[PDB]
């Protein structure tokens, strides 16, 4: 399927512009020390944020999951790079789709309170092993791990159909009243 690189390289002998140039170095700096060197969920989390407590692995592990879905357990240079443009540089609304996918842990085309508790739960383990404990209790009235889920579901939804489709979430994630800040997690810093 597809190829071993971008369509540009396939046709064009060396593409052009400072575009590929930037990638030429990336593709080389990574494959230079290893011909046909592919990345792995482990080599990624490491060569990227190489954390320590590891706890902050659930979050990243998700990234590779939502992005690396080909089903080969491996992620070639191409895939990775694609993610960058989707995050590194300015990110357009295209995020509404990719993010909606991050939650899709069961792969079915529909999101359910099951996926909500899954991802959020992950975001919790992250902010937990971070530089703060946000002492759930004394900190602004804590809640149950299932509460937040029922909060993002009800708000994003409204018909009570019992199913959170893309369009439903997309529009419910385009602005809402708090879905962004939360689901966003990073925000900017
Ligand atoms: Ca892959
Ligand atoms: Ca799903
Ligand atoms: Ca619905």
């Amino acid at each position: 399927g597809q190829q071993f690189s971008w369509e540009e390289a396939e046709e064009n002998g060396a593409v052009g512009a400072a575009d590929a140039a930037q990638l030429q170095e990336w593709y080389k700096k990574f494959l230079e020390e290893c011909p046909s060197g592919t990345l792995f969920m482990h080599e990624f989390k490491r060569f990227f944020k190489v954390p320590d407590n590891e706890e902050a692995t659930q979050y990243v592990e998700a990234m590779f999951r939502a992005f690396d879905t080909n089903g080969d357990n491996t992620i070639d240079f191409l895939e990775y790079v694609a993610a960058l443009n989707l995050v590194l540089r300015g990110t357009l609304e295209h995020k509404l789709k990719w993010t909606f996918k991050i939650y899709d842990k069961d792969r079915n085309g529909c999101i359910d309170r099951q996926e909500l508790l899954d991802i959020v739960e992950s975001i919790y383990k992250l902010k937990k092993a971070c530089s703060v404990e946000v002492e759930a209790e004394q900190q602004g009235k804590l809640l149950t791990p299932e509460e937040v889920v029922d909060r993002i579901f009800l708000l994003v939804d409204e018909n009570g159909d019992g199913q959170l489709s893309l369009n439903e979430f997309v529009e419910g994630a385009r602005r809402d009243k708090w879905v962004m800040k939360m689901l966003q997690m990073d925000l900017n810093p």
